């Protein structure tokens, strides 16, 4: 019965819907009934037109601010080059109006949408900390397109006011059900980047997000680490399709690109999610995507099945979002527990690396105590140690019931002699896996040169339930 959108340039956007079976299946998920009706969505980036012919209709002032030159209004800075127009594209892929004779659709097409001014300018931890903490009880989803730089030889992360407005977030966001924010996990393909040296795709707070190609492939911008949750399309080679959307001064593009038009579509499914059920939380909605992501059609040379069951890839997380199956399965969903973090300290002394170091445990994940966990959600690493030439390493964890997850892949450009000072690698590979039982670090130098170092802590944290 359901009648879909008559919009011009609705039959090219082929990750929505497509004759393929070869898509994210939000038809599906219109076809249930949701659009994202009630829901409120940011774009924390360089502006968005409000008045754009595509976006006016959805537009939500309250769900909007300009940060950078600090007043109400998100309006982009006009230039000859368009440096501001990326805001306007992540904000259409979420909530472009719907049978307007305009453009395309938006995933959540009846959803508010709003914009945070905040990359046009400096950059800072309050600039950060001021657009993650707009309206927490008005704003539903964050959609983050930015981050550190990709130049591969980086570790960065959230300074404090941001980090603090992330846990704000979590803690007392939506009425206390948690802000949720999306990410995407970076461009740093070509420079063999990995998002686990990226402090806010790293979060536990936060839902990161890869690209896949239309065929099916690892984009050639794709980072890949264990911190990232789940897949959605986006650009690939000059004989693959783009995403269609909303362009700056009233326009309409059809080549939207790279890891940035990956987490507003993963924003526009977990609206139509939130629309299905609103008592979700943050951790729910993690739940959800762990659970209905699709690996099948997507190529990779690590798909892994883990402790329970599921294929998880390095490059992908848990796969493509399905659209229909989170509406589905979102409907039934029962909270889960309260989250319980039991920290494990692992060394008794400082270990030398050397070509090779291998860190064995056996947890009890807090058996007996209030804190005990039997599922486990997030696992991180947090490790402390000093090394000649940090790219040379390559860093993984396996868990009790088998999983490896690679918390550092090689970064041939990283050249730092700073090594990493207590920095939490981060996986969702074991998600819903009981962690009790033997724990397994390994480090080891990936090139031939003599490096040297020491693994002065590694301090274990699970997250999860019982
Ligand atoms: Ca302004
Ligand atoms: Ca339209
Ligand atoms: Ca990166
Ligand atoms: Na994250």
């Amino acid at each position: 019965v359901y009648q879909e959108p008559t919009d011009p340039k609705f039959p090219q956007q082929w990750y929505l819907s497509g004759v393929t079976q070869r898509d994210l299946n939000v038809k599906a998920a219109w076809a249930q009934g949701y659009t994202g009706h009630g829901i409120v969505v940011s774009i924390l980036d360089d502006g968005i037109e409000k008045n754009h012919p595509d976006l006016a209709g959805n537009y939500d002032p309250g769900a909007s601010f300009d940060v950078n030159d600090q007043d109400p209004d998100p309006q982009p800075r006009y230039t000859q080059m368009n440096d501001n127009r990326h805001g306007t594209r992540c904000a259409g892929e979420v909530a472009a109006v719907a049978n307007n004779g305009v453009c395309g659709v938006g995933v959540a097409y009846n959803a508010r949408i709003g914009g945070v001014r905040m990359l046009d300018g400096e950059v800072t931890d309050a600039v950060e900390a001021r657009s993650l903490g707009l309206n927490p009880n008005h704003i539903h989803i964050y959609s983050a397109s930015w981050g550190p730089e990709d130049d591969g030889k980086t570790v960065d992360g959230p300074a404090r006011l941001a980090e603090e407005a992330f846990f704000r977030g979590v803690s007392q966001g939506r009425g206390g059900l948690g802000s949720i924010f999306v990410w995407a996990s970076g461009n740093g393909g070509r420079e063999h980047d990995s998002c686990n040296c990226d402090g806010y795709t790293n979060s536990i707070y936060t839902l990161s997000i890869s690209s896949a190609t239309q065929f099916g492939n690892v984009p050639w911008y794709s980072e890949a680490c264990s911190s990232t949750l789940a897949t959605t399309y986006s650009s690939g080679n000059q004989n693959e399709k783009q995403i269609v959307t909303t362009d700056l001064r009233q326009k309409c593009t059809e080549s939207h690109t790279g890891t940035s038009a990956s987490a507003p579509l993963a924003a526009g499914i977990i609206a139509l999610t939130l629309e299905a059920n609103k008592n979700l939380t943050w951790r729910d909605m993690q739940h959800l995507v762990v659970q209905t992501s699709k690996p099948a059609h997507l190529n990779a040379n690590d798909w892994a099945t883990n402790g329970v069951g599921r294929k998880v890839s390095h490059s992908y997380g848990y796969g493509l979002l399905d659209a229909g199956a989170m509406v589905a399965l979102a409907q039934n969903w029962t909270t889960v527990a309260p989250q319980r973090k039991c920290i494990i300290d692992i060394l008794t002394e400082p270990k030398d690396i050397g070509k090779r170091l291998e860190v064995r445990k056996t947890v009890t994940a807090c058996l007996g105590e209030p804190n005990h966990i039997t599922r486990l959600e997030h696992a991180q690493a947090r490790l402390t140690l000093s090394y000649n030439r940090r790219g040379d390493l390559a860093i993984h964890l396996v868990s009790p019931m088998g999983t490896r997850s690679t918390l550092l892949a090689a970064r041939p450009h990283d050249y730092s002699a700073d090594g990493f000072n207590d920095w939490a690698f981060m996986t969702t590979h074991s998600w819903d896996e009981d962690p009790s039982g033997e724990w397994v670090l390994e480090i080891e130098n990936t090139s031939e040169a003599n490096n040297y170092g020491t693994l002065t802590k590694f301090t274990l944290v699970l997250y999860g339930t019982a």
